[PDB]
C-alpha cells in the first residue's frame, strides 16, 4: 500500500502545478486513508498580509453547504419530523398556487420540482416577497421529470425542513449536525473572536469575501457555510463512515443523504450529496462538472424506493463562492476521501481531475 510519506509527495506534486496554472493564492487539503486525516497547507490565506493558510484557515464552502442541508433534512426525517414524500404545502400551508399540487419535499430537496430557477432574485427581501416569489413562478416542466440545479430549490427545502423542529437553520444546523460531530470551527456567520482564521478569497487579483442576503428564511443557508480544513475531514469522515455516529437520528440522515433518488446520465442525485458508480473513469466525473452540463435541465429517471448508499461509489460536490472554490470526493467502498479548499474559485473541471489522480493513487 502507499505510505505517508508517498501520499505526501502525490499531494504535493498535484497541488503545487495546479496552484501555479490556476493562480490560486492558497489551499488546504485533507486525504483521508487508514482511517484518519492527513493535512497539507500550501501559500496564502491574506496576500496583503502575509498570512499563510493553516489546518485553521477558514475557507468559504460554496454550494458544499449543500451537503449539511441535505444531512439535517435527513435528519428530521429520521426524526418524524418530514417526509421526502409530504407535498410542499404542508410545511408551508401559505403557498396556495395550485402548480405546487404534486410537488413533493424530495422535488425541491433534489431540483426536480420542475423548473424552479439557480437563484433567488434580489428583489426576494422577506418572508412576503419569498412567498410572492415561489406563488408567481409557473413550473416548466411537470413534477418528477427534469433536474435543474438551484438554490431556490434545495434552499427552500431546508427552510421548510427545520421548521418543525421550531429553530432558524442555522441554529438546527448547529445543534443537530455540527455540535454532534464535534465540527466547532464551522461557521455561518464567523464570530469577531474567529475572524483572524478566515482568510480572503481572490477575484482577478481583487480580494473578497461571502456577502449576504435579504433577512428571512434563507439567510443563514445562503450565506454559506465557512470551516477549516480539519471540520471538512472530519465532515467527510463521518459521512464516509457513519457506522461510527452514535446519535441514531443523525447516523440515518447521513444515509438519507447518499441514498440515489434520481438517475442522470452517469450520476445520481443524493440530499445535496452527488454520486457516480465506482469504479468510474475520470473524464466521465470530470466531463460532467463542466458547469454547461451541471447546470443544464436534464431528463430524471426516477429511483423508486431510493436505493440506499452504495459503498461502491464516488461521493462528491463542488462549490464555489466569488472568492473561493472547493471540492469534495469519497469512495466509502475504499475509505478514502479528500477535501480540497482554495481561495480562488477555480475551474471545476479542474478540481475533479487533481481530486481523482490524488485518489486514485491510493486505490
Ligand atoms: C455553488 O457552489 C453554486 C451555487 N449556485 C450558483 C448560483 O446560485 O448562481 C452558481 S454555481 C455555484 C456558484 C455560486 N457562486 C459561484 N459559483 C461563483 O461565485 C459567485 C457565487
Amino acid at each position: 500500500p502507499v505510505s505517508e510519506k508517498q501520499l505526501a509527495e502525490v499531494v504535493a506534486n498535484t497541488v503545487t502545478p495546479l496552484m501555479k496554472a490556476q493562480s490560486v493564492p492558497g489551499m488546504a487539503v485533507a486525504v483521508i486513508y487508514q482511517g484518519k486525516p492527513h493535512y497539507y497547507t500550501f501559500g496564502k490565506a491574506d496576500i496583503a498580509a502575509n498570512k499563510p493558510v493553516t489546518p485553521q484557515t477558514l475557507f468559504e464552502l460554496g454550494s458544499i453547504s449543500k451537503t449539511f442541508t441535505g444531512v439535517l433534512g435527513g435528519d428530521a426525517i429520521a426524526r418524524g419530523e418530514i417526509s421526502l414524500d409530504d407535498p410542499v404545502t404542508r410545511y408551508w400551508p401559505q403557498l396556495t398556487g395550485k402548480q405546487w399540487q404534486g410537488i413533493r419535499m424530495l422535488d425541491l430537496a433534489t431540483y426536480t420540482a420542475g423548473g424552479l430557477p439557480l437563484q433567488v432574485p434580489d428583489e426576494v427581501t422577506d418572508n412576503a416577497s419569498l412567498l410572492r416569489f415561489y406563488q408567481n413562478w409557473q413550473p416548466q416542466w411537470k413534477p418528477g421529470t427534469t433536474r435543474l440545479y438551484a438554490n431556490a430549490s434545495i434552499g427552500l427545502f431546508g427552510a421548510l425542513a427545520v421548521k418543525p423542529s421550531g429553530m432558524p437553520y442555522e441554529q438546527a444546523m448547529t445543534t443537530r449536525v455540527l455540535k454532534p460531530l464535534k465540527l466547532d470551527h464551522t461557521w455561518i456567520n464567523v464570530p469577531k473572536a474567529e475572524e483572524a482564521h478566515y482568510a480572503w478569497g481572490y477575484r482577478d487579483g481583487k480580494a473578497v469575501r461571502a456577502v449576504r442576503v435579504s433577512p428571512g428564511m434563507l439567510d443563514a443557508q445562503a450565506y454559506g457555510v465557512k470551516t477549516n480544513v480539519q471540520d471538512m475531514a472530519n465532515w467527510v469522515m463521518a459521512n464516509m463512515a457513519p457506522e461510527n455516529v452514535a446519535d441514531a437520528s443523525l447516523k440515518q440522515g447521513i444515509a438519507l443523504a447518499q441514498s440515489r433518488y434520481w438517475r442522470i446520465g452517469s450520476m445520481y442525485q443524493g440530499l445535496g450529496w452527488e454520486m457516480l458508480n465506482w469504479p468510474v473513469e475520470a473524464n466521465t466525473v470530470v466531463e460532467g462538472s463542466d458547469s454547461k452540463v451541471a447546470l443544464a435541465p436534464l431528463p430524471v429517471a426516477e429511483v423508486n424506493p431510493p436505493a440506499p448508499p452504495v459503498k461502491a461509489s464516488w461521493v462528491h460536490k463542488t462549490g464555489s463562492t466569488g472568492g473561493f472554490g472547493s471540492y469534495v470526493a469519497f469512495i466509502p467502498e475504499k475509505q478514502i476521501g479528500i477535501v480540497m479548499l482554495a481561495n480562488t474559485s477555480y475551474p471545476n473541471p479542474a478540481r475533479v481531475e487533481a481530486a481523482y489522480h490524488i485518489l486514485e493513487a491510493l486505490q
